[PDB]
């Protein structure tokens, strides 16, 4: 019993994580087999990043000039290259610590943990969404660039996130690891906000499960309704609308509770319309987006990794 | 930016966890250097755990009859103790992988990190705190038993707690590593019932100063108070009392604020008699209490292990 913000068990990726420095600038990379993964913008000074022309700033570095250390153990680059918004440090040794792993571009409202790291070194381990306007509300301070995001199936880390960039109003941009940002963000310190946090409906909607199946259940209530008839609430609320997909997805949630996915809908549109009226539900008093169903399937299971 | 519940990297008490099975019953053990750790309870049956005798179902017990098995490999038990409610397994190898540790015995209020497992297997890392009755609020299934809780500072894990309960109001139970139970709980299935679940005044009064750290500030008020003034509504709202201990290490978050600590809680003060009315402050529409001190100026610095 009970239910938590729980992270994936994150010593595979702390085995991966080295410190890379480019003349005065040092953030974290990614070491993968004989490849070390960092933010392009490495190569940046502050100056630089109001309009970067990273091609151009590459001319001037070589394999000598990206100090990588491991622990207290220096790597020797043996070549680099740029792929989209991140390089890619050849190194002539592999991890001999790289688990079985793979690269991940993620959707909105999935999770991932997230491993914030200084200078090489973990610092700790907090659960993260995307959200759907394609930030993520994370906790990064200067020198958490090139920390990632993962999640871990079995034996096998699948990288979805580096870190890259905060925005102004204190929410975090981005990349997969082949570079591309998720969402509309550039690695240039400019004008860029974020659309509309919308709240991830199918997310919130697992959770409520997740708290039927630990003893919170004050919010049932007698009622139903239908997609259609929700998703207008779910508007007008800044909900994403929900789909059969979305119904689909929380199906073994519906059978292990017997609480039909559209009877849970109406307990949401009532929470929706009436608020929570100062009660809690699994210790909070907001409706909670970022667990998946499939987080709450595995978080009261009891699935373990390798 | 930002501000999350954020856990320890989990490496270095991952490469501890073992399996423990002692007849019908499997939990976790934590292996370090030539000795495991797991709750003596191993050794009851389901039925057993109404009044258990664990002086006498001990006789019936030999080293052959612990099967401990660290990954896929059998290590060899060579001798086996009782210490209050734990049992030392000595086993003939040395955990290889055994970090810098000591055993510590927290005090209520003061937070850590757990790593649930299953079978010997990690599934989730997550931060808890030490309740003032002695509870913890977890996330725990059947077989969770022996998931260990941790701080760690620079390179040495102080193991705080080990898991053993689950109460029938679904908050858990659990020794330092010692083996004695936090609180006056017991091994054995019984009526017990948590006391006051009161909430650690200090703790949010931390995470209030984190807030104004990142730009949540609407609750600053004009008003300040005094220490006997406050706790009179601290004691009405079931809040522990606090004192100028508590003042004192608040200290550094006052002065890198420059909030004085007492104006701070006339802020908690307005809170508690008024509500938040429908805002939030750092995501949360209650105000949060598993934040130390320590851990907000931890996080807000960038503080790293090994
Ligand atoms: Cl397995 C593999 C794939 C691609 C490149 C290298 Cl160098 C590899 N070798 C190792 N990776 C971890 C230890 N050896
Ligand atoms: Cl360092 C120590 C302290 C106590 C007992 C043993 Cl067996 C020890 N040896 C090892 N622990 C980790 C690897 N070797």
């Amino acid at each position: 019993s009970g239910f938590r913000k729980m992270a994936f068990p994150s010593g595979k990726v702390e085995g991966c994580m080295v410190q890379v420095t480019c003349g005065t600038t040092t953030l974290n990379g990614l070491w993968l087999d004989d490849v070390v993964y960092c933010p392009r913008h490495v190569i940046c000074t502050s100056e630089d990043m109001l309009n970067p022309n990273y091609e151009d700033l590459l001319i001037r570095k070589s394999n000598h000039n990206f100090l990588v250390q491991a622990g207290n153990v220096q790597l020797r680059v043996i070549g680099h290259s740029m792929q989209n918004c991140v390089l890619k440090l050849k190194v002539d040794t592999a991890n001999p610590k790289t688990p079985k792993y793979k690269f991940v571009r993620i959707q909105p409202g999935q999770t991932f943990s997230v491993l914030a790291c200084y200078n090489g070194s973990p610092s700790g381990v907090y659960q993260c969404a995307m959200r759907p306007n394609f930030t993520i509300k994370g906790s990064f301070l200067n020198g958490s660039c090139g920390s990632v995001g993962f999640n871990i199936d079995y034996d096998c880390v699948s990288f979805c996130y580096m870190h890259h960039m905060e925005l102004p109003t204190g929410v975090h941009a981005g990349t997969d690891l082949e570079g591309n940002f998720y969402g509309p963000f550039v690695d240039r310190q400019t004008a860029q906000a974020a659309g509309t946090d919308t709240t991830i409906t199918v997310n919130v909607l697992a959770w409520l499960y997740a708290a039927v199946i630990n003893g919170d259940r004050w919010f049932l209530n007698r009622f139903t309704t239908t997609l259609n008839d929700f998703n207008l609430v779910a508007m007008k609320y800044n909900y994403e609308p929900l789909t059969q997909d979305h119904v689909d997805i929380l199906g073994p949630l519906s059978a292990q509770t017997g609480i039909a996915v559209l009877d849970m809908c109406a307990s949401l549109k009532e929470l929706l319309q009436n608020g929570m009226n100062g009660r809690t539900i699994l210790g909070s008093a907001l409706l909670e987006d970022e667990f998946t169903p499939f987080d709450v399937v595995r978080q009261c299971s009891g699935v373990t990794f390798q």
